[PDB]
């Protein structure tokens, strides 16, 4: 049969484009499909659209082209209260007319439409026009089951989820602390938590859901989004775990903290970095800078500016104390080319899922911190079910961890028996990994499963 065309829509921002082009370059090099992205884009001075001026827009092969797309400007439209969720709906919504045009435009159209969690409002123009249209979900199996039961909770739960005592019953899956719920179900009295359940009836709408997660790693969840009765009565359509996707280093010889981390002892150092998203109080971050040298353990940490030469916010004397010991990296750092490096024993993170992604395909265990969106329920599921994190006694975003504590985590997981015992569970997780997307594994018999499907929807 011959070549499929899908079209692939990513709402703005890096952590939403680059696993749609890990997405895309997998779909155009092992399945035979014609890539075209949409990247939607803020109005103006986006580190998305710097990176998208210093990469080509197309391949040799003519098999993946990026179509930029920009949205306008919304910053009439939006006050100090308006959470990023609905930010991110608002400027997909604002460039609907935009998104229609570049869709009318292709002579060829797509026999398919992927889009974002945040371009699910793209749903009417592929009616229009009638192509086969599925969602991309970015992280757990776990938290989509929980998207599109919230509807339920919402009849049955009268107040606050937060203030709720016992934990919320996912039918089939893992009870959900109310502690640990997704950042738009915080307040039901912000705007984001209706646009929260509104996303989760509108992936019922798709003829598809694809999960950056894989088989082996959340069967019991994947198995009930595919067959509880309960969960059935909402979803009619299949889910296709194709996970985990991963961007792909690109190396830097002359960068230095690689060549600190060459002369370091195998699996002796521990990374800490809470990302682009991230950022921490200044006490919290005199507590961690405290924990980090009072471990005597190798380091290299991430460090930013906090928020309530990186001198004038760490300890005094800390870059003088920690000489040798550890090394204080500005801003950013190749975090994916850091985590695949022998040297790496640990990772203090977020658990973001793409960060936990690079982690765990790389088996480094981790020190779970989770901060906003879905993270804290990243860090229960891995800390509790997969075994392959240590974190603090009490959340990070409800009670400050002090520096004792902190010592006492990077010891657990970078000295002792029990830190070794969840570098193995790591280990074992990253073998799954690879399993799921080899030749005839999980993640590469969904990606099948779904171009059946989009065939079958075009007889
Ligand atoms: C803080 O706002 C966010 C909330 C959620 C919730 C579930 C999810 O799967 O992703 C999210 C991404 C976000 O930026």
């Amino acid at each position: 049969s011959s070549q499929l065309h899908v079209a692939i829509v990513s709402s703005p921002g890096m952590g939403h484009l680059i696993p749609v082009l890990v997405l895309g370059n997998r779909l155009a090099t092992h399945h035979n499909i014609k890539i075209t992205i949409l990247a939607i884009t803020t109005t103006s001075s986006s580190a998305e659209t710097e990176f998208l001026k210093k990469t080509t827009l197309t391949n040799e092969e003519k098999t993946i082209e990026i179509i930029p797309v920009p949205s306008v400007d919304i910053s009439h439209l939006i006050n100090s209260s308006t959470k990023i969720f609905t930010q991110l709906r608002l400027l997909v919504r604002e460039a609907l007319p935009k998104i229609h045009s570049t869709i009318a435009s292709m002579t060829h159209r797509p026999d398919a439409l992927i889009v974002d969690i945040f371009c699910t409002q793209i749903l009417p123009i592929a009616e229009e026009f009638n192509i086969s249209k599925y969602t991309y979900h970015p992280t757990t199996a776990w938290t989509l089951a929980l998207a599109i039961y919230c509807q339920v909770f919402d009849k049955e739960i009268e107040g606050e989820y937060v203030e709720l005592k016992e934990p919320l019953k996912i039918p089939g899956c893992k009870a959900l602390r109310p502690d640990d719920v997704v950042d738009p179900l915080l307040d039901r009295s912000d705007q984001q938590y209706e646009e929260y359940v509104k996303l989760g009836k509108e992936y019922t709408d798709f003829d598809g859901i694809l999960i950056n997660t894989w088989e082996d790693l959340e069967p019991e969840t994947i198995n009930a989004l595919r067959y509880n009765e309960k969960l059935r009565l909402l979803l009619k359509v299949p889910v296709f775990p194709i996970g985990p996707l991963r961007r792909k280093v690109e190396t830097t010889l002359n960068d230095e903290v690689i060549q600190w981390l060459d002369k370091q002892n195998n699996e002796s150092v521990l990374f800490v970095s809470f990302g682009s998203g991230g950022t921490l109080s200044t006490k919290q971050m005199t507590e961690l800078a405290w924990g980090l040298e009072l471990s005597q353990q190798k380091f290299v940490w991430v460090v930013r500016p906090p928020s309530d030469d990186m001198s004038e916010y760490l300890p005094e004397g800390f870059l003088t104390r920690t000489k040798d010991m550890g090394l204080v990296v500005p801003m950013w750092a190749n975090q994916v080319e850091i985590l695949s490096h022998s040297s790496v024993g640990g990772f203090l993170t977020h658990c973001g899922w793409n960060s936990t992604v690079e982690s765990l395909t790389n088996g480094v265990p981790m020190i779970a911190w989770p901060l906003h969106a879905e993270q804290k329920m990243n860090a229960a599921m891995l800390t509790e079910e997969l075994g392959v994190a240590i974190r603090p006694a009490v959340l990070p975003t409800k009670k400050l961890v002090k520096r004792e504590e902190i010592q006492g985590m990077v010891r657990i997981l970078m000295q002792t028996k029990e830190g070794k015992r969840i570098k193995e569970k790591a280990k074992k997780l990253k073998k799954s990994a690879e399993n799921a997307l080899s030749d005839g594994g999980s993640s590469y018999n969904s990606i099948c499963e779904l171009v059946k499907d989009i065939r079958s929807r075009e007889l």
